[PDB]
């Protein structure tokens, strides 16, 4: 599992994280989209925008990345107890908005990407390393429900 010092290095820079809520659910969701095209075709709230300076824009898609952040953070502060939080997720995940799981490594990728930008001196290789970590573990029990729900990524 994660120790209980990993988990503190996680839960140390997502304190930072929700100083900014808003900001960082938006550059996080601009890299994803930026990145990896394809994951805003998913999107038919988004799919309508094309350039940064029109995403950066949007009221909307900073509310959707509240929404995102704030589920995530509800996650990490169980520290691997996430069982109730993460069924109703990847029940909507697989089944109404059919989100593969390699999806859900981009987004971590770009969660990752973003605290490194906003937060260096909080954000060193061990903190990275257990961030990964906690990513890994949200993937592979999103992953397990899926399969059993017939979709697996
Ligand atoms: C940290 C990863 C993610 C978390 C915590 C997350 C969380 C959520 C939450 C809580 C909602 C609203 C309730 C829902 O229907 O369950 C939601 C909706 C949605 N998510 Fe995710 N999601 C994540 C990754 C993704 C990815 C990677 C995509 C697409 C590539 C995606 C696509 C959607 C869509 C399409 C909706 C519906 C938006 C709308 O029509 O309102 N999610 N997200």
């Amino acid at each position: 599992v994660l120790s209980e010092g990993e988990w503190q290095l996680v839960l140390h820079v997502w304190a930072k994280v929700e100083a900014d809520v808003a900001g960082h659910g938006q550059d996080i969701l601009i890299r994803l989209f930026k990145s990896h095209p394809e994951t805003l075709e998913k999107f038919d709230r988004f799919k309508h925008l094309k350039t940064e300076a029109e995403m950066k824009a949007s009221e909307d898609l900073k509310k959707h990345g509240v929404t995102v952040l704030t589920a995530l953070g509800a996650i990490l502060k169980k520290k691997g107890h996430h069982e109730a939080e993460l069924k109703p997720l990847a029940q909507s995940h697989a089944t109404k908005h059919k989100i593969p799981i390699k999806y859900l490594e981009f987004i971590s990728e770009a969660i990752i990407h973003v605290l490194h930008s906003r937060h260096p001196g909080d954000f060193g290789a061990d903190a990275q390393g257990a961030m990964n970590k906690a990513l890994e573990l949200f993937r592979k029990d999103i992953a397990a429900k899926y399969k059993e729900l017939g979709y697996q990524g």
